């Protein structure tokens, strides 16, 4: 908070009285079903130390969540989008850095709750012959109560250095059929990993078994769309005004089969089966405002 | 956020200090009763890279639920709208490209709390007659719960290629008579799916046990109104400055009808059994900034 | 959100840099008890493609909660109001559009929560003879919770045409005497619909035993003042600059009586039973920019 | 919303670039013990269609809530503020009007859940002799939960014709003592009418046993001060540019009485007892923006 | 609130009419994985008395979340971030002084609630033989709720004297497998701490047997980016110019060891194993408006 | 409220068209540890009637929490910071008032909820043997639930005179290791004052036995940072103009000491054992619009 520090609000910020040159950058990879996007911000404050541009890949990324393989009503498989990244990388020699990247780690928070409770209690009982009988107790409880918010997909930021910064969007868990939520790890000794698993025990075929994408989250099926900014910071007497950036949009998918053993469905997930990569190289010119490729 | 990366918000925003012409086209569909109607916005920065049209697709789809056939009491079915959609798709020979998109897939969340419980107890019982009774006891309890919220319908992005841009609405799940959700996958070895049933075995005719559609959502009878935007860049140095869109309004309906088999009534549903189709092609004049159709 | 495309922050909207010319008309009618007002802008933005026109029915409608018919002691009659309405129309051969509509439907949400639960058991009993005894059990237990926000009345937006766009609002339930909400359509075999029954078996005469309007919702009684908004667009080059209207502010009754059989009160409810319309045409002058009637 | 029919915010609101001339007649009626206010505001916009005048009745209205009657120890009265009024009424023949009143009624929602859980048990019993027992239960269980809020006063909006519009704020419910709420028609066959009750069976004297005023409800005592809004527009071309106007701030109290009949108390209420009317005269002068009196 | 003192909002603030020159400074450890940057602003208000200088140490640290040495099957270890750091420092013979820091300690809260519930019971119980029984209990029950809401991670400002000021962000505790929170003190006779374990009594090897890092928290394995301000105030009438600074970015990791003991793992926790320190020295340049190493 | 009297909001403040100069004086005391500082401003608005300076007194004050004495195993001390405070005054010669300041005493309220149940109860058993047995029963619950928030520590305004006004911070209760909370006046007849105390009956020695300082409050050991207004008033026609104020910084610690008695920790705390305070003097030249010392 700028107005803590008791300074006027939005005083220190950069980009005051000056002109921003911003562009966009569209392409879409068939074999990859990625739609990316970048829009960048050429800035040049007078006022500031370095020139700066702020790159933006917003972009969208497929999901791709279908039956590859069946083999007859015995078995059959399912790809499903495990994790979606996207990183962006600048070349060993070059002068450029890496300065900030909004969508950072955050701490995360849990309620808890203790509980104790006395009681006492007394009852006379009585009967037509006369008989009167007595009863005198108590009890005590002890509750602990820990409750938390956890979603289905988990950002992440992987570790940037001055170079690359990369982002990372994780399978948590999910909910299946209003039951209780399931993750690539989970496992029981009867059924296996119900994770996409519509009947336990039906009868009907091995590729017609598995959850609707409509039931199961959208970035499943419908694919994940990123919103993320980072920005360069180049020195203004640097003898080379030129520089040429990397982005990756790599989807990592699962292998998630059921078997039908003797009575009841039974599934397995393989973890990291495939992965999709989408590179392409831009290039910036600094002295001309410009970012094309 | 832009002021999280200590630039001055607003900064990278673009529609300064331009004129933007914007516009308007209405038309109704008779057959299909689509109220279609897209708001455009054609803004040409300097500054900035291509140029830019924004299109709003607001419009409205009716509903169309109504009982389309009786075969005197014993049976009768019942259209309802299962989905809504409305695409946008450029030629392949385009020039033309869609860069973004408002409405967008977005991470689900849940709650979950564990419980755990501690107890003990001792009474002490006696009677007229001299007899004491003792007893000590103790408990342990362990709980999971697990809640979130779910809408009746969801809204959904399908993968968004360069050329075309689509949206997607359908049925998640509803309330009948303050009853336990049903779907349209819902069955019941008894009654069946009960989703549009007024009396599990209620005496009046067959066309007459539907459920009222005050009572059932609002998207269902009076429709669904969608309010999707689109940006579409094209380069400013492209020999043809002419463009084609074609907008769709698709909505599927499908097939619920009831029963009476001895007793009791039986529903039952068949998904996708309709679907009513209304493209419109839209011609662009990117020089003259105005799209006309 | 006009913010989430990168787009400045009103940019696209209509209205900048132009004079509107708004106005009021004000009509009361007697015979129906409706206080009807229309308040209009004209909007000429020169940037835009269609003359534009805003016109909001505020008015507001009288409720009419009264018993109309007393038969002695043993049976009266009550007349209350089971929904409200405002519709606008245009002529088929009018040149002018309706393009938006602010009050629309919107999809309805629902929370929902599965819990489950274990347990174990141990108990010790004695008693003076030396008698020793024990006890060892578990128990299991599963629960489904929905919860879900329901109003007393409920406005719809009914399927809007070219030349047409009417609103709606129903008479969703009410919770009469702390008691369960009750409906139009509820029955109870003992004493019938009791939505607006005092007392169930009281001695007093018929037509005082029916619910204070105090007690029951605002509108029943005080009527519902509505707030909708409605732009229609007239083509600038048309030949004839001249269009008319028509706004009707119809209110529906239903007829509750409730009937001494032998010991207590029994209520029946005959919906639609009075339809109240009161319909005005107005006259829109675009070359003026005034509309009087 | 202006902002949702992509209208610029503000755009057709009525009062740019133009100079109102406000004013304050204030006014107070030893007798009624009413405060009353009216904050007037003369706004002519060129661009609007009719002059336009907004009256702010603030004012205030007292309490009284206090002890009227005494007989012995063996009775005593009450009287304190059922419901306060306040209406604005024009002549018949008159040539303005009302247009609009900004506090209106509103509706009202509830929450509602549905609860079901399933159940296991089973236990083993065991003692000395070697006798060993079973047990094997389930059960079942539905729960409905509906709340919702309700206040202490309700204010209300009369059905306002084309010449006089009224509000209204009733007592709908109190709590008493941190019990159960209370109300006018309450009755209890022992204690009758407990509302203003402070003690069931005391030996004080009859005058003395009433609740505290500090305890009960702030306007009961301290009374009800208004903020109504309401706004006339007259026709700039009228013949007579001079109107009349009357302002009433009708309060009604009700008789609170209990009775020591042979053990405890007993209390009885009176509705619509008293009522004090407090009518004062304005005249507007449109032509000088002025209202006098 | 500069408002709750009657001033105007704002009135007080510094930064009014002047002309701030930013910076930026980035620097990469590859040794020690710490991306740290800092981000100045120099201030000199002519109305106020000493010249400023903002520093915002925003940088990254990494997390380092690795198994470090494993010994067979029978045992292996684990390095995780117990705490980060960052801290700024100026020479004991400097002239500049450190006024302010946004993040500071704050209070926490907590809340408690009390309940008392009395009842009451009677049965009546006969058999076919004519036998009659009674029974009339009562309890009471005396319970106390206390809930709190505890973050994974905890910032905290460590006692800032004139030359020095730092932060540091701690391992409060963490929730494992959606078990009870465990931390660093947390001591099992069996299991021991089960901080970072996967399963109990799993038969994998020792150093498969952690708990994924996708579990744990983000700050674990992607580690902590800070966001800290402070604040350097310099005499404008110094005779040095010249000032220098340090920036540490201290790590503090622990280490983490599980043994198979018999049949079960058993986990234990060397706290503050290894510290990885990064300072670097800046150059403040008041004249020149310019900070530079 | 502005706004709420019909005045246009901020027409009321101070400090509009002037220029403030404002100030900073930073001073840490090593012996105390207490990093005081003060932000001034002079504010002269013609419109208004006096002078004005309002001053902030930021600074920080340490925490102080360590173990001061240890003899051997059986016992040891801690001093820990029961309260801080911080109190401007000015001689009573002066002719300067305190006028206003901005942390101010506040109301605290707390929920209350009666619960009521009624039940009913029947159950029929039978045997083998034919016998058949019945029970009805029934039940009561009343329950009272009350629950409120409340700190660990709570700020309060000391009453402020004319010439003096000071702040205090106190320790209101501890939550130690998720235990009930704890305070200076607790007793436990066998373990006596649990607040700081680690393990009830370890085997550690005496001063190994305490509570973890990052367990603790963050205030306890790092200390706490205050924000205080507080504005001072002149006559602009004194005769002198110029004021001297002092600063007071006091902090007061406790004595907490754990004693092993024969088999479990016994604790006892001493409140009010030590007080450390750091005054200084500054001096107001209202002529040249300064404060400096």
């Amino acid at each position: 908070a700028d107005s803590d520090i008791n300074i006027k609000t939005g005083t220190t910020d950069i980009g005051s009285n000056t002109t921003v040159k911003t562009g966009d950058l569209v392409t879409y990879d068939k074999e990859n079903g990625m739609h990316k996007k970048v829009f960048y911000s050429f800035i040049d404050d007078k006022n500031h130390n370095k020139k700066l541009l702020v790159i933006r890949t917003k972009g969208t990324i497929a999901g791709q969540y279908r039956v590859y393989s069946e083999e007859g009503a015995n078995k059959s498989g399912l790809a499903w989008p495990s994790a979606f990244k996207v990183q962006l990388q600048l070349p060993d020699n070059e002068v450029a850095q890496i300065s900030d990247y909004y969508p950072r780690n955050s701490i995360d928070t849990k309620e808890y709750m203790s509980t104790l409770t006395y009681g006492f209690n007394g009852n006379v009982t009585g009967d037509d012959t006369g008989k009167i009988g007595g009863l005198i107790g108590a009890n005590v409880s002890i509750g602990h109560t820990l409750k938390y918010v956890q979603p289905d997909f988990k950002t992440i930021l992987e570790s940037p250095t001055d170079k690359k910064v990369g982002w990372k969007v994780i399978f948590n868990n999910m909910v299946n059929q209003n039951w209780g939520p399931y993750d690539r790890d989970s496992w029981n000794p009867v059924y296996g990993n119900q994770l996409f698993m519509k009947t336990r025990n039906g009868s009907m075929k091995a590729a017609d078994n598995f959850l609707d994408p409509n039931k199961a989250s959208s970035l499943l099926s419908s694919g994940f769309s990123p919103d993320f900014a980072t920005v360069i910071t180049m020195d203004r007497k640097a003898s080379k005004q030129q520089t040429n950036i990397d982005v990756i949009y790599e989807r990592v998918r699962d292998d998630y089969q059921l078997h039908w053993t003797s009575t009841n469905w039974k599934g397995t997930n393989t973890k990291d089966k495939w992965t999709d990569r989408s590179s392409e190289r831009y290039k910036i010119d600094w002295e001309k405002e410009e970012m094309t490729n």
